[PDB]
């Protein structure tokens, strides 16, 4: 086994709960006319407590877990829990988690004798629930068994499918809610599961508050059926389109609730769930990129002091572009032109290949770049032009399956007329990309849940009562492509920036300080 | 001087034409129920004359002369007539016509003493004209001289525009047909030398007879005014959307003649201008995708014995793909999948961005695998699947300018369950790849109005009189996306077969047979 | 699916095809003023095609427990015996794509609307399917093909579960092992060698009993399965290039004689070689060492035997000759081809070495130079007449035998403009090899049964020129310089069917719709 022991007085242990010192340091910045920036350090100290009780099982409802990511989430789980090795033209290969940050990261504690870095796994630092003590289910408006999903998907070996199809088999999606008109026309046939169905046995997009008391109904009872402590909730279903926000609809906790029980037409599936399990005081993740947190959503997490999160997985192409657009910018390089293409034969695409789906991912997959350009206004300004080009194109191209290639070019210039052109051609089976990554999120989101703190009062001991974080989980945009943010923030799309936030935060429990990376002990005589 | 001399008892001269004897050999096939495929040879001997007497200049009116192709044609001209050597980065450059398959391109004569292949200039086995002899003018719905035209277009090297400026300056495009519903809305304010203004001198597509009458006193009048024997229309202007074929309006000679009498709504300015120059006699082009043809223009074209021929440049990411679809599935390799990615930042593509204008690049670019695809039935059956999944995308970025980034991925299908993934990434001056493209339609199509024959009777001697080609010029195929062909054929976009045609051609008119390969000087003892 | 043309200039005799042809071309001079003076030539012949065809034909491959060698007997039993498999994708029925005498087709001629009518390639004249091979040969170490199948990681494993039973069945014979002719690690692999010492050790003494044994090896397998024909095909580890002196291996005599010397300069693949040619049967070379010196050349005229070869035109190769030539085709100048290729097979292992790299860099080089030269417009020493051109080959075992080839053509455009087109190519090497070899053995066993007269019949001059479509240093006749336009190969082969059941070869004048 793997585990952390710091040496500091910043730290300790009471029943199960470890206590710890942080003194949260930062700066305000103003700008003068003339051209000065004032920086006014400052300081917030605080006590961080961390609930090392960890459940034994984790409840995992997965929204769309007949689809590709579905089936494979919970092939991934069944094989590396059973240690499932399965036969390939390559040999026979042993069950892993590659792809997860979460279960295949390390992070550096510190140096050792010699003065050489020392690395640990990022979920030996503090007690973490593993993904093999995932208990999942979920929902999908289609009854294939698990199995079935698997073969359809063709994401994986057949021979590891075959090993797994006995369980597989036995796992069947709930029914779930359809309403045709949030998801692309060609998925009406896939549609036979569906809870909401008329006298008539048919889809009825009426009696959308039985649809919230079924769904809550459901989370219920597949806790109790389990005997779990704790439960998440996370849609990787297909993507909806946009639902539009208006006042007295969607605005506020009561105008949505009320739409909800009104059917409003603005009230999607993903709308009914994150607001079954919020009110179920479930997380709930977004792994989509539609809207699916309207102001009066975020208000009914905010007041009922539940977590929420998301918005489209941050998974190949769009987590490479926040990697290598920053790289650009932060060289002083200035990229004029991205191009990114892309085309996939799955489900995925499938439903993408409409203009209403395509454009909630268009979106998400474009908003990247715009933290960056606007950090840097020595390249990006009036007089040299503040734009960049950027298409994202998604087309379907079934012979591909779900190995989706990605096509990019990034041309920047360079000083006195250069220009940079760089051309890549991304492959890669997308399910085993994304997989690891809802695992990810999953694992952190319950690390999350065991969280609490309070602000520490210089002049007065013991001043205050332990909070949870802010409802909106921001910590975990390493994993998204469009950071869900706290009313007023705008996000940061920095892939390194936003992993080094849950490196800081996972080394300050335990009373470590941020990485500086500067060496003195070798820098210095 | 370069000039071949065929040592033939087929070619006789007399005044000024070659005379020149061919069998012509072929075969009819049938294929029997139960499988046996009946080979009928056939044969067919002529008598082919060749007018020897090239004209010393040679008018060229483009339509569309203010854009990037046709300022760049200009140039090309002007700096190679003049041998205007310009300075670049590399050092000073001497004109040239690379790209130019007429005037760059060779093609082998025989076996030397020795035995190795001998290749002569493509141009140099019988008189053609030179581009250097091109005395070129035309029309444009903007007014900018070709200096500014070429400054716009931004595909010239600095230096060597700076050169051509004087001259250049001096060359204005003439007025032109402007119907606004044609073309992009983003050309509006682009229009400014139209020809069709009302009282009020507003755009007006009423009067669209008298729009033909004024193009036809155009050709008159440019012809005189430069002492001109012969000319050649050739459009190289926005593409158009399609217009619709309907019976009545423009299904045949008469429909069409009175639709634009009556101002049709379906009668465009390429319309209008091909009517025109056939009406006139005169060869006409069809540089872009748009079905200027409809069947009552073939009809005309037939009619008056006229020259059309077209539809879109092949020039680079499809010239090459009739070249690589057509090498795998010779083969026996199975394409299944066919990805085409593009985007440029030109006039050219700032019109395409608009859906009317891409759907008419979207079929040409597309088409050109069907006849690969239909040749195999090995490959392509029901039993294994016939269809080859194909997207074409174009998308608008300014930053590139007239250089087009070309990004294609051909998946195939190898024995066993294999694949081949081919990726792509073809970067080039897309007006410096096009002009040369442009002129060797111009100079193919001038060589074949001096061509003539006639059928040879075997069992009578000097019956039937000459001909000339069939109107539809399918000889020039080989710098077409979509190959304009007779009523009942189907095009062939084999590029290697299609250039092998015009070698055949050649040879047989200095009377040499085509080329067979068999080298049976070294094969054979 | 069969062809039946109506011509005169066909006549069958009980299984006899005789065919009258005219073959034209034209020899050309050059007068300073560079005037081009053309003669046309014609030379009348009459071919003889003996339409009876093997029921079975036996192969023997060199290298058969490789990459190519087991997945040629793994396509071989998967087709024949119709083995549909398993795939994350489904159940994939087996098939020969990558095989242009099996899956790809010729323009007959037009149908009654002017339209192409094609018919497959091996469907004008009697060919031998690949389903009625029946494979044998050798290889330096011992492992049975099921074992060369997993170790060769070129397969679904499903499909290599279904002929497991079947692929056990099939072990190399021992072979011949020289030590110094191949790349050092090739060594403890070696566990399978007829030459060897009364010590028993790896021996290069003896050499013309090697040649002896492998001649019976061959006598064996005939006898054994009973047959008639057979063909030879070296598709082992490169070989270092080996010197060609006068006295050693310049003559017929002489290389027999060097070899009754134990000489040096005797390759395991020039044994093979001079075996196959004495037992009559054909030869072909699937890689790029010289087996081929002159002396050898002599004993295949001698014996009237037939050979071929010089390294398998692997894809790239082939579709960088396509490329290349398409540009120079169309009056534009390449200046740079750069081809960068790295591959984690045994094969990329073997040429991990210089001495067997430097083989291959060698004949996939020479290719673009006749292009150069096709071209005085272009290529000139006023403009320059030369072309950078780099071959580079990295062993990264991890992409096994998925072979990555990047390749990178920079050409100049009119007045100063320039085109990149940069490529990256996968693919599992031995899928494109396999049926390629398939190619190879079909039309050599064709070619045997073909003989011809100008105007008592001959036969094909013993280097089988015509396969210079699968091979990348296609070996040619004292004098001639091989040409390598992939597209005029197949045009050879094409207009040679043609020709034999009396059509002319294609000229794509399509009169029927360009006049009226
Ligand atoms: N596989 C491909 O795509 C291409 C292969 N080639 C040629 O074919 C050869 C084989 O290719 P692969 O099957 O991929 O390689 P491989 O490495 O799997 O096959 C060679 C292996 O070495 C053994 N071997 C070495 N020396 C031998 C000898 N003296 N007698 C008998 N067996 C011997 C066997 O041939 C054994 O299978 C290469 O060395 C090369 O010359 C050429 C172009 C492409
Ligand atoms: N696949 C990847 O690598 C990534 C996936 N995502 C997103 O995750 C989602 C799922 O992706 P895949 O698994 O590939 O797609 P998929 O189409 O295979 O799976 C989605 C599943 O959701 C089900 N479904 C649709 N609407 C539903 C509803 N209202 N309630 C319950 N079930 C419903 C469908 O029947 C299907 O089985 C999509 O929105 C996709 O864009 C985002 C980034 C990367
Ligand atoms: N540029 C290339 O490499 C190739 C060009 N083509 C086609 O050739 C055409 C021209 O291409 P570019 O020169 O790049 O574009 P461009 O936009 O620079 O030039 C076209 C010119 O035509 C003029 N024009 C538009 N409608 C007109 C009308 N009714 N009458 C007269 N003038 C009119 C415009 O004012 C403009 O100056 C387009 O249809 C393009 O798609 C096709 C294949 C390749
Ligand atoms: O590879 P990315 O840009 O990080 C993620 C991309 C995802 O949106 C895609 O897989 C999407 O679901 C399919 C269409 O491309
Ligand atoms: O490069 P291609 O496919 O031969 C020719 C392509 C031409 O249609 C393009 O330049 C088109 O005008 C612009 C949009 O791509
Ligand atoms: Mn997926
Ligand atoms: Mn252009």
């Amino acid at each position: 086994i793997t585990s952390v022991k710091v040496v500091t007085d910043k730290c300790t242990y009471k029943d199960n709960e470890l206590l710890t010192k942080y003194s949260y340091e930062n700066a305000v910045v103003t700008k003068t006319a003339s051209g000065r920036f004032d920086v006014t350090p400052t300081v917030q100290d605080y006590v961080f407590k961390l609930d090392l009780k960890k459940p034994e099982k984790l409840g995992i409802m997965l929204i769309g877990l007949g689809g590709n990511n579905g089936s494979t989430l919970v092939a991934s789980v069944l094989a590396n829990k059973h240690n499932v090795e399965f036969q390939t033209k390559e040999g026979v290969k042993q069950p892993n988690y590659f792809g997860s940050m979460t279960q295949c990261s390390t992070l550096k504690l510190g140096i050792d004798a010699e003065g050489n870095d020392v690395y640990a796994p990022f979920n030996s630092l503090l007690p973490m629930v593993s993904p093999n003590d995932f208990v999942v289910s979920g929902w999908d408006i289609n009854n294939a068994d698990l199995y079935e999903a698997m073969q359809r998907s063709q994401v994986l070996e057949y021979d590891l499918q075959q090993r797994l199809k006995a369980k597989m088999s036995l796992v069947k999606p709930l029914p779930s809610i359809y309403y045709p008109d949030f998801i692309a026309a060609n998925q009406d046939e896939r549609a036979n599961n569906c809870i909401n169905l008329d006298e008539k046995g048919n889809v009825t997009t009426r009696g959308k508050w039985t649809h919230l008391q079924r769904i809550r109904r459901d989370i219920q009872n597949f806790k109790e059926e389990n005997a779990l402590d704790k439960v998440i909730v996370l849609w990787t279903a297909n993507t909806e389109r946009y639902v539009e926000v208006s006042p007295g609809v969607n605005d506020t906790m009561e105008n949505l609730l009320q739409s909800i029980k009104n059917d409003h037409e603005e009230i999607a599936p993903s709308t009914i769930f994150a607001a079954a399990s919020i009110l179920e005081g479930v997380p709930y993740i977004n792994g989509s990129p539609q809207n699916t947190f309207v102001p009066g959503l975020v208000q009914l997490a905010e007041h009922e002091g539940t977590f929420i999160a998301g918005d489209d997985l941050k998974s190949g192409q769009t987590k490479l572009k926040s990697v290598l657009a920053q790289f650009l910018v932060d060289a002083g390089i200035k990229p004029v032109s991205i191009a990114s293409y892309n085309h996939l034969g799955n489900n995925d695409g499938y439903n993408l290949s409409a203009p209403k789906q395509f454009r909630s991912k268009e979106i998400s997959k474009s908003s990247v770049i715009d933290d960056i350009i606007a950090s840097n206004d020595i390249l990006y300004n009036d007089k040299l032009g503040k734009k960049v080009d950027h298409c994202i194109v998604i087309k379907y191209m079934k012979p591909v399956g779900d190995s989706k290639v990605a096509m990019d070019e990034y041309y920047s210039e360079l000083m006195l007329g250069g220009h940079n052109r760089i051309s890549i051609h991304n492959v890669c089976e997308d399910s085993l990309l994304a997989t690891p990554l809802i695992i990810d999120l999953l694992v952190m989101t319950e690390f999350c849940t065991r969280v609490s703190y309070k602000k520490v009062d210089p002049v007065k001991e013991d001043a205050g009562k332990f909070e949870n974080f802010y409802p909106v989980l921001t910590f975990l945009s390493y994993w998204l492509k469009a950071p869900l943010t706290r009313p007023g923030f705008h996000p940061v799309n920095g892939l390194n920036k936003q992993r080094t936030a849950l490196e800081n935060f996972l080394r300050l429990l335990i009373g470590l300080p941020s990485q500086n990376e500067l060496r003195f002990e070798e820098r210095l005589l």
